[PDB]
DNA sequence: ATATATATATATA
DNA sequence: TATATATATATAT
């Protein structure tokens, strides 16, 4: 296994944010909202890496839409790019306002991996997203999502996020524990990964080959459900603990359908499925529907990224069974209601700010995506090419 | 290599855009905004060749939308033709107001090429386009686009702009470093480029030779990726450095410099639907795969349509040029937000960068047929190129 | 023939005609005479494009995309400003449009791509939309009676026999 | 009290 | 079916 020292290590941050600067910014926000119609008093300050949440208590008898309908003007009168108004804070009467700082600290990916969450995270598919608005990291199990949608316009830090997720997979799991399928219609980003032992296929370029790979994944899901029926288990981890119990007693439990092995966790990533549904058509959308409908228990998981949030790409069928959404900076509030099904995705800053939406109804966790460099990615790729051979299958492309 | 003096020389340096005249304009703007409900205060003044930016400082309480929803009346009462309100200036607390200036000045192309951004440039295929709001030039780079759709109607800026791009190819590079392929089912516009040493074929008249040229380009893409998989090379300039090190050593190479290829089409609208939609898969495979090979596309059409500019061509080309399609309604076919709303026909354009954001305000620098024909004859003094019959 | 002669428009080829026997120096046939400017008037292309189909629209689009520097022009007249007649094919290629009194703003957006055509006072009072600037220029129509038409037809029939290319049909 | 902004309702590409 | 336009309604003036 690769160590945690291949990365560029933890840097020294420019933490010069004094309490007198916080008091000055608090009084400045009080004045600049008093100059408009509202009147508000700053309650407390949460300083952070990239943004700085202010908990402001409104006056007696002033609404919150009269704060949300001038977020642009409050951002203009403070010499910042854009402010974000959190309309509800769980457990308090205060309204949140998050102002970007000046010395925007780059989130160090080695600081994200150095957490007590990620270090003893037992699951074979973790995701180190990055630090949230208050400094601590957010590590999310990819098994429990079970799938993922990523969006945001170009240059808003999206391939960096997908590379952070794939390196989050690579620093924990062997090719006997996890396994990947990659699709790339734009060979700049994902072609750096061709050679790692966690692959089943060459990095898929054409869309007919990608349709063949997704039909192979349907067939693999169906035969895994039939094999779990033939062994009488319920989920994938139950089958892996069943064959582990066969390993513990030294007892060979043979093939129920003709010796079994620990089936690794397939993860199917897609760089741009908008091009896929635009080239091939509605049957690819129904194929992703038939994947997302059932493959939670079989251990086949989806990472979907797109650059075109619309009704044509992010449809009802894709939003049917993929409830976990990553949204970077997008253009309109209509696109925010397209992916996150609510406003608020447009207020971000670029450079990998995402609104993590967990599975289930909740306020979106604003997580700053950790920057990963081409040198670190290339070093992980070369370490796995020096510690692993490819495991290809011819049938996945035909 | 022709000098920059074969262009027409720099025109009359128009003075009398004085600080007292712009101060009178700024006080006029303060008075005309004070007559309505708002109160404004001009902070600084950014002049320019075509238009002028006024960084105004709004007072306490006045919103931006109050300024934006009377812009028609403000542009009426300033004796100007239009106005635009830049709602955000990064890092400053000031709203930008864009006012068209008095003399709609033409951008001189020698004023574009004389800047050190073009002269000390490092790549081989730049596209000098024009200036900003303040007159500082914007010299882009075609190697990072990596493909460039041009579309528009009504004879707006298109053929002059494509000539400016191809001259930006001409003035820097040699044919050994950057070749060209030209395709035009119109026999008219780009026929003046016949005989220049940067080409590879005649200016294509029979569209079956255009399909065979694109077929040769696809096979060239295939053999260049076979070359790079035989050499372990990501993008073309790495192999150019490797063959430079093999040329310093005289080292021959195996059979699995390479010329940079830029293919233009001016009327693929009727061509792609009459010759066959099999052309579109060729164009999409080139624009997908050959973005690291060196085969770049300056695609141009006279009819920007949903039929001929589909999503299949929108996929691999995120760097777009649109002058006048009809309006901001059918704009989303090529420029995804909005098009000919304040593009003044012959001139200003919207350059969509390889990233995104507010796209670049680019004034289309003028080129004339004397300059075009003179650069063509100056390169025809350097020689006639190689012509491949398999392309034809 | 203009690609053979290296000519950049029609007016350049009439300048080649001025280089020909107009200035007293005859040419060859690669003696090329004048190529006359053709103004093809169509009184009702709605009937044509609803009866015979869309291949006529393919022909009209291949003309209207290209024929400025050619020597063939079209005055298209109709009575249905609708998508059933005027599609987007014959929209972006004819940027100069005459709009008389129509009965809806929808038809005004169908032809002029804006509003204000149904407001006209009738009887030839049109909205000349010039090329380039997409702003309407309102023009009152000039009345010419049928007797003046018979006079001009008589004045041309008393001067020249019909010079036909009869094989057009 | 009433011009403005806006959410929705019907007609069309 | 997505959208451009049109009409009735809070809203703060
Ligand atoms: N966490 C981060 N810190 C700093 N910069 C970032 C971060 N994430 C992304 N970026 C910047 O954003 C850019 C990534 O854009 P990207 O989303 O890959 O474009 P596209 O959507 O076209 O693939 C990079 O150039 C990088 O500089
Ligand atoms: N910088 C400029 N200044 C003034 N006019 C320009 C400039 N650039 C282009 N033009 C005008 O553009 C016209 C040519 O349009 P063109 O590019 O041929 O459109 P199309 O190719 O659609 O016919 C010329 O009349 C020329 O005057």
């Amino acid at each position: 296994l690769p160590p945690l020292s291949l990365l560029d290590p933890a840097e020294v941050k420019q933490k010069s944010y004094s309490p007198e600067s916080l008091e000055a910014m608090s009084r400045l926000l009080e004045i600049k909202l008093k100059e408009f119609g509202v009147e508000v008093s700053v309650d407390s300050v949460h300083p952070g890496p990239v943004i700085t949440r202010f908990e402001i208590q409104p006056a007696a008898g002033v609404k919150v839409s009269r704060i949300s309908n001038l977020a642009k003007d409050l951002a203009r009168s403070l010499a910042v790019i854009s402010v974000r108004v959190v309309e509800v804070i769980p457990g308090k009467t205060t309204v949140g306002i998050e102002i970007p700082n000046e010395d925007r600290q780059m989130v160090r990916f080695s600081e994200v991996l150095s957490s007590p969450e990620y270090d003893e995270h037992k699951s074979t598919v973790p995701l180190a997203l990055g630090h949230d608005i208050g400094g601590r990291p957010i590590i999310t199990d990819l098994a429990k999502m079970p799938h993922l949608l990523v969006a945001g316009t170009t240059g808003s830090g999206k391939s960096v996020g997908v590379n952070a997720m794939l390196l989050s997979i690579l620093f924990k799991s062997t090719p006997s524990e996890a396994r990947l399928i990659m699709i790339d219609p734009k060979m700049l980003e994902l072609s750096i990964y061709e050679g790692i032992p966690h692959l089943l296929c060459p990095v898929v370029t054409d869309m007919k080959e990608a349709a063949n790979a997704l039909r192979w994944s349907v067939a693999e899901m169906e035969r895994r459900y039939r094999l779990m029926a033939a062994m009488g288990v319920r989920n994938l981890a139950g089958f892996n603990r069943k064959v582990k119990d066969a390993e513990e007693a030294g007892t060979p439990l043979t093939d129920p359908l003709f010796q079994l092995s620990t089936l690794p966790t397939i993860v199917v990533v897609v760089d741009e499925f908008a091009d896929m549904m635009m080239i091939v058509g509605k049957k690819v959308e129904e194929l992703i529907a038939r994947i997302a409908q059932k493959a939670r228990a079989a251990g086949i998981h989806l990472i979907l990224a797109t650059q075109r949030p619309s009704v044509d790409v992010i449809t009802g069928l894709i939003k049917a069974n993929i409830p976990t959404r990553i949204a970077f900076q997008v253009s309109s509030k209509i696109d925010s209601r397209t992916i996150l099904d609510q406003g608020g995705a447009e207020q971000l800053l670029g450079h990998g700010d995402m609104l993590y939406l967990p599975p289930g109804t909740g306020l979106p966790i604003r997580v700053h995506g950790a920057f990963v460099s081409d040198d670190e990615v290339h070093r992980v790729v070369e370490a796995w090419k020096l510690r692993g051979a490819p495991d290809y299958i011819e049938d996945i492309l035909a």
